[PDB]
This record gives C-alpha cells, sequence and structure tokens, in this order.
C-alpha cells in the first residue's frame, strides 16, 4: 500500500551524496533510506565510497 | 504549435542545477519538464548525477 520506488545506475565515478541523497542533516527525501524496494544497476563497478 | 525547445552541452563538471532548473520548489521554468524537444550535445561526458 505504501511502497516507493528508486532507480538508480552505479558508476565507477558515483558519490554518495547522490544515492542516499546530499547533505546540508542529509537531504534525504526520497531515495533509499526511505524507500521500500530499491533497484541498482550494474553494482559491479562502483566506487569503494558506495561499497562501505 | 506548442513545442518548446532547448540546447545543452553536457560537460565534465556540468551539474544538474543547470539543466533541469535550480531549486529555490524547483525553478524549472523552460529547461527540461517541461519541454517538447531537448537537445543534449557530447552526452558520453556528463556527470553521474545528470546521467541517473
Amino acid at each position: 500500500q505504501n511502497a516507493r520506488a528508486f532507480e538508480y545506475l552505479m558508476t565507477r565515478f558515483s558519490t554518495p551524496e547522490e544515492v542516499f541523497g546530499p547533505l546540508s542533516e542529509r537531504l534525504t527525501s526520497g531515495y533509499l533510506p526511505e524507500a521500500e524496494i530499491v533497484f541498482l544497476d550494474e553494482i559491479w563497478k562502483a566506487g569503494p565510497a558506495i561499497l562501505n
């Protein structure tokens, strides 16, 4: 009844401020921490900050 | 009869606030969400936030 989708493509130069939301305290409105179903395309190529 | 054009060149340091419109809730007057035909030159060099 209450589910929010999230589509994102992990790149080699992607930053954590774009997947979960940028900080100001972190503007995470509609991203990953508040999403029922998340989709991450191509996970075998992200940076070390996203894997941590 | 009612079509708005949009010419933009994607750069390596481009920000989403210049393509879709800067926020104040987002001043998207004449950008991409309200445009019939959009043009993006050199798409193989944009940032990860605008590509997603």
